[PDB]
């Protein structure tokens, strides 16, 4: 009954549980059961229009944000018209019969439909329509060129194709709902006019000189005291039993204050000091009670890279191992349980507490991105004038950090003024929610801008992002989790990678009792998708136990001897069931049918990856691919590429609004657990290696300069020669431009691909945010910017004079535009990055790395600045 749905969750988790059943913490069963009520509406929202409103839950709209074209995209119309082609199933025989039509581009579903029945009777609303191939539907009144599949087909060239389908046919499919409950379900702090002191007892779990706990009162990242050290005592005895002072009054403590503390060795040779172990706790609890009495604090291991003594970043809370450095503290004890005053008590305290050149000055602080600092001089200047800052809103985060936040006195007045804020842009919202901003009035404003302006398009574009920032939350329960939670529960795209996001860090311990907590009331109210969600979690441990034996223990051997483990273990019962009839973890709508051994491969690429390839079992598939073609990767971190693929889309869209048409390929990538993943195969693509050793001779020279544009030459005869030279050129500028501003490494040619039709694309972003420079090579082949001279030759036709013809020119001219519209769009950009930098990527471990962006960018120059610094970098590479 319910003990079969909690084995199912506990797979879907990978933990049992039961396992949260046996946690004592009141917050942690307070989050089970009040995370409940988050469920119950979003199973209440699927049945309002039931059964319309349960299919377009299962089977979401794929829309653009907007219906407006930009006037290139409406250009590739004829006469504002598109040719669709609409299929139906007949029966006998099961024939496949097509109707063209040309419709307007705008024609809602339902008008394209009448259509169609026209043009089939010519030899009322009870059917939908489908795209041939997956399992994606038109169920909404948009025009029909939002939806991503249209919008695709328009810009690409290509004619759509979908299938009329009988409305009862899908319906009848849809299974009941299933969501059950589970069993499972003072003084003010103003008043205590001390200042804070806290009781550092004794260490358990600690086996160098000497050793100390080093102890900060801070407020995201800030301290908003000086740091408190205990004395140092031998190793052998670390009991303390010492009264910390801080120089800090408990009325002046902000909501979100926490307590920061690490045990830290010193070693005289210069004293050498190292932290061992640290640990932050919030100050109040999440029934907003400020701490009393005794606790014992479990610490965590240190973060490669640290170089601070403290971790005021870090996660909050007790390690789940026990059996790691345990710190023992006292907390007073007022007589009573003291608690953070109400918002009217907090009104009446604010209440009690009261030129053109400078409306110019903060319009210019406002502009300034995340990383930008941020003067004492200026912070003055921000918050005298912070009636003013209410006409200019996207200037709250520079207000919010000139706030003395360990003065209740302006914390009181920031409350006044952050709820009566006018509503701001989701992009400028979500840097509300990183780890510079923890107070939850902040974060509440931040959630509800979301709630408002935020798209389901939008919202799945960010995902990666506010899945990232719910580690900063200080509580279980809070306004982020319960929007997320919902979004999920409501729009099953959505849901399904939310659920990803979640899963792939669930071997992170920092985060596991969260995200784990967080996954069980999603399991609980998904339906039957959690059904689908076990066959995924299970072909996935199937192929990282593959590959895991495959890198550990067959790691030398050959690729034939490779092949034949390979082959041996994939043709076993429990493998083949496990791998096929399954939906893709990259895109729900696409099943996974039968696999084709025979084309499965271990590919020579670093970490050896696995090349699969399965049926498409879709009626239809031959309209849309017959074989779905998957790279699965043990070794990478594949988050970095996530990262990078949703810039490049967003690069994209910033450069197609504006009517440059820079043709880039964001193909799906997919984390699925630590250093595990998916990437999406780009049909019909080669690398410029091989195409260089298609055209290269043996024993001769291979790399050479003019091959590539001898095959794509033979690739488009005639009329389409032009086209090809015309989208390498504008998709080669686009590439140009973004692995320049990201500083996107391993540029070699087996990392950069072209299609037959002249699309080049890159892969492979495990190296960003630095110039990783060649060990040997001519100087203009060591540069940050990337154009090889066989780029050169295809852009300019073929001539030798490449850097002189006027097809150059133009390319350059793209790359001017394309450069200088990204740099007016940096805030986004560094922001997106800020908000991963506690992810544990490789190459994203500090502020240093996201600089590299503010150096290409040239954010501390002028436009005109920039620009000829961007001249003379792609002047270096040829
Ligand atoms: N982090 C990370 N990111 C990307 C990759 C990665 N991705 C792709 N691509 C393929 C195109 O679609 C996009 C993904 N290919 C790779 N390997 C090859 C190219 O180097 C080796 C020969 N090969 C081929 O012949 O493919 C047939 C044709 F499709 F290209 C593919 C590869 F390692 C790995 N790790």
């Amino acid at each position: 009954e319910e003990k079969i749905l909690n084995r199912e969750i506990g797979f879907a988790i990978g933990m049992p549980v039961c396992e949260f059943d046996m946690v004592k913490d009141p917050e942690v069963q307070d989050f089970r059961r009040n995370i409940l009520n988050v469920c119950k509406e979003a199973v209440d929202l699927r049945d309002l229009n039931s059964p319309h409103s349960r299919a377009m839950y299962v089977y979401p709209p794929n829309v653009e944000s907007s219906p407006e074209l930009p006037k290139h995209i409406y250009n590739k119309l004829d006469k504002g018209q598109i040719i669709v082609v609409i299929w139906v199933i007949v029966s006998p025989n099961n024939d496949k019969q097509k109707y063209t039509l040309k419709i307007n581009h705008d024609c809602v579903p339902e008008q394209v439909i009448a259509e169609a029945i026209r043009k089939k009777t010519r030899s009322q609303g009870k059917y939908i329509l489908k795209v041939c191939g997956c399992d994606e539907y038109f169920l909404e009144k948009y025009p029909l060129s939002q939806y991503k599949y249209i919008r695709s087909c328009i810009m690409l060239g290509r004619m759509p194709n979908l299938m009329l389908m009988a409305k009862e046919s899908l319906y009848s499919q849809l299974p009941m709902d299933c969501f059950t409950m589970p069993s499972y379900s003072t003084k003010s702090l103003w008043v205590i006019n001390s200042a804070l002191r806290i009781k550092i007892l004794c260490a358990t779990y600690v086996n160098i000189d000497k050793i100390y706990v080093r102890t900060g009162i801070y407020h995201g990242g800030e301290p908003l005291c000086d740091n408190v050290n205990t004395q140092r005592v031998p190793c052998s005895n670390p009991r303390w039993n010492e009264w910390l002072n801080y120089d800090i009054y408990i009325p002046d403590l902000p909501r979100a204050a926490r307590l920061c503390l690490s045990i830290c060795s010193v070693k005289g040779r210069k004293e050498e000091h190292c932290p061992l172990a640290w640990g932050n706790i919030n100050l109040f609890d999440y029934t907003d009670t400020l701490v009393s009495g005794k606790m014992a604090l479990n610490l965590w291991p240190v973060p490669h890279g640290l170089e601070d003594l403290l971790n005021p970043i870090g996660v909050t809370g007790s390690n789940p191992n026990k059996e790691t450095p345990c710190l023992e503290l006292e907390f007073d004890w007022f007589s009573s349980v003291v608690k953070f005053p109400d918002m009217s008590v907090i009104e009446e305290h604010a209440n009690w507490s009261v030129r053109e050149n400078d409306k110019e000055q903060l319009k210019a602080i406002s502009t300034r991105d995340p990383l930008s600092e941020i003067t004492e001089q200026e912070k003055d200047f921000l918050w005298s004038h912070r009636h003013y800052c209410v006409t200019i809103p996207e200037i709250l985060p520079k207000l919010l950090l000139s706030v003395k936040w360990n003065s209740r006195d302006e914390v009181a007045q920031m409350y006044c003024l952050v709820k009566d804020w006018p509503p701001i842009k989701p992009e400028q919202a979500m840097e509300l929610l990183d780890c510079n901003y923890p107070d939850p009035m902040v974060r509440g404003f931040a959630v509800r801008c979301l709630e408002k302006y935020l798209t389901d398009d939008k919202l799945s574009q960010y995902l990666i992002q506010l899945v990232q920032v719910l580690k900063y939350e200080q509580y279980l329960d809070n306004l982020l989790v319960r929007f997320l939670l919902k979004k999920a529960l409501t729009n099953q795209r959505i849901g399904h990678f939310f659920f990803w996001h979640l899963k792939s860090e669930m071997h992170n311990k920092t985060v596991s009792q969260r995200f784990g907590l967080l996954l069980e009331s999603y399991c609980r109210a998904c339906g039957m998708y959690l059904k689908h969600l076990n066959r995924q979690v299970e072909a996935m441990e199937k192929l990282i136990n593959l590959t895991d034996i495959l890198k550990q223990e067959k790691k030398d051997e050959t690729q034939k001897v490779q092949m034949k483990f390979l082959v041996e273990q994939m043709r076993r019962p429990d493998f083949m069931d496990a791998l096929q009839g399954f939906l893709s973890p990259l895109n729900p709508a696409h099943q996974l049918g039968n696999l084709r051994l025979e084309e499965c491969r271990i590919m020579s690429s670093a970490k050896r990856p696995l090349w699969l390839n399965w049926e498409n079992p879709d009626i239809m598939s031959e309209l849309l691919f017959q074989n779905n073609e998957i790279i699965f990767k043990n070794g990478d971190d594949l988050r970095q590429d996530m990262l990078t693929l949703q810039i490049i889309r967003i690069m994209e869209n910033i450069w197609q609004n504006q009517g440059l048409d820079l043709r880039m390929l964001p193909y799906g990538c997919l984390s699925i657990g630590d250093c595990v993943g998916l990437i999406e195969v780009v049909r019909n693509s080669h690398t410029i290696m091989q195409i260089q050793c298609k055209g290269g001779l043996k024993g001769a020279l291979q790399f050479n300069s003019h091959t590539l544009h001898q095959w794509l030459k033979d690739k488009n005869k005639g009329e389409i020669y032009d086209a090809a030279i015309d989208l390498f050129t504008r998709s080669c500028a686009g590439y140009c431009v973004a692995t320049f501003i990201l500083g996107i490494g391993d540029r070699h040619n087996s990392n950069i691909m072209v299609k037959d039709d002249g699309q080049l694309f890159h892969i492979d972003f495990g190296h960003f945010l630095d110039h990783k420079k060649k060990k040997f090579g001519y100087k203009r082949e060591r540069v940050p910017f990337v154009l090889t001279q066989d780029f050169l030759i295809v852009i300019s036709k073929g001539a030798q004079e490449c850097t002189k013809t006027r097809e150059f020119e133009r390319f350059q001219e793209m790359c001017y535009k394309a450069y200088l519209a990204i740099r007016q769009h940096a805030n986004l950009f560094i922001n997106l990055f800020s908000m991963m930098l506690g992810s544990g990527m490789p190459e994203l471990q500090s502020f240093d790395d996201i600089a590299y962006i503010r150096k290409t960018l040239a954010l501390d120059k002028t436009e005109q600045e920039a620009l000829e610094y961007f001249m003379k970098q792609m002047n270096d590479a040829h």
